[PDB]
């Protein structure tokens, strides 16, 4: 029903150009609406979908692999036409800890392997907020060993900046395959994303909307909101939702989007964008949305070593950021 195309990685295997977030929210983590995230998934695998995002972090594990062996049950899919994503957690940093979080993750979503696992972020920090001051090179042993041992097909990042991504590359055996960050209108990273496609890392865009959408919009937060003009007037031109406007955009960037839905007509309409060319015109309007408005800024983050992002000066970590259970 969805015709969803694939991008090349640097280790010979293909990612689809769309995958389904998984991320209910701290929005206190929101439990609340699991059924309606595992009926949207099985509804996103019979229509087409194959690529799913995860972590460790996100506490459905053990309900999406349920889901998985499911659609597999049905004769929907095989295990080799999905392309399966989870990540590694703040406080498994050292290069051991690599195998025992990604074999756990393994264990509750049921598999032998995903497609691939990130580095979920940078900062190396324990349960209790502790910086362990531990180098991401030293974990990219434990991503390499991992990958030696065939507990995933591909090995990535997520949430390094330009300067961690070259160090990265300059140091590691095996490249990350992705650098999984923020991508959206007000957030383009033109900067880190021509580097990474430089040096053939996919970018896969999470906060694809941005504040785009209602569930984000808080006041003064920037244009484009769903009403903006210059956005409905780009839709009617090629026939198109604003918010597919939006993922047709990092499309045409060579850009992968994960969006997040528990609906599954935005599951059907988020998919329906791989059908129309933005021309010159209609792609310098919607570059003109970009101006360093950063949706995901965890300010708690800040004083660790090898936060990524730019500081702002004059600033404790919840515990659900470091403490939790699964299923
Ligand atoms: N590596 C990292 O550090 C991070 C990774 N992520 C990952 O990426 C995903 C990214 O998306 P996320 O940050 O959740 O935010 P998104 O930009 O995907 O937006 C989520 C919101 O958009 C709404 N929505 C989705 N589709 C449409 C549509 N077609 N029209 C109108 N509204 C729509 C949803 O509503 P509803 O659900 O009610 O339909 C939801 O409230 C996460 O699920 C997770 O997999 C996210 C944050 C950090
Ligand atoms: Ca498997």
């Amino acid at each position: 029903k969805v015709n969803v195309p694939n991008f090349k990685l640097n280790n010979g295997d293909e990612i689809p150009a769309l995958g389904y977030g998984t991320w209910l929210g701290v929005s206190d983590f929101d439990g609340t609406d699991i059924p309606k995230l595992l009926d949207a998934l099985s509804y996103a695998i019979d229509i087409g979908y194959r690529h799913i995002d995860t972590a460790h972090f996100y506490r459905v594990e053990p309900e999406i692999g349920q889901v998985v062996q499911e659609k597999i049950n049905e004769g929907v899919v095989r295990r080799e036409d999905l392309f399966i994503t989870t990540k590694v957690w703040q406080h498994y940093h050292r290069a051991a800890d690599v195998e025992v979080s990604l074999r756990a993750s393994l264990h509750r979503l049921g598999l032998d392997h995903v497609n691939l696992v990130l580095m979920h972020w940078p900062m190396s920090i324990s349960q209790e907020g502790v910086d362990e001051k531990i180098d991401y090179l030293e974990t990219w042993r434990g991503f390499e060993e991992v990958l030696k041992k065939g507990l995933t097909k591909a090995i990535g990042v997520s949430n390094f900046n330009i300067e961690q991504m070259k160090r990265l590359l300059t140091n590691c055996n095996v490249p990350p395959a992705v650098n999984q960050i923020e991508v959206n209108l007000n957030l383009s990273q033109a900067d880190l994303v021509d580097y990474c496609q430089a040096n053939e890392v996919v970018v896969v865009a999470y906060s694809p909307f941005g504040t785009m959408v209602p569930s984000r919009a808080t006041l003064n937060s920037p244009e484009p909101k769903l009403d903006n003009p210059a956005m409905l007037a780009i839709g009617r031109k090629y026939g198109k939702t604003v918010t597919q406007v939006n993922l047709g955009y990092l499309y045409q960037r060579g850009i992968v989007s994960i969006p997040k839905t528990v609906t599954k007509s935005r599951v059907l309409e988020n998919a329906s964008i791989f059908d129309f060319q933005l021309d010159d015109e209609d792609v310098a309007t919607l570059a003109q949305f970009d101006n360093g408005f950063r949706t995901v800024r965890p300010l708690f983050w800040q004083p660790y070593e090898n936060y990524p992002f730019d500081v702002v000066p004059g600033q404790d970590i919840p515990i659900a950021m470091r403490k939790w259970k699964n299923g």
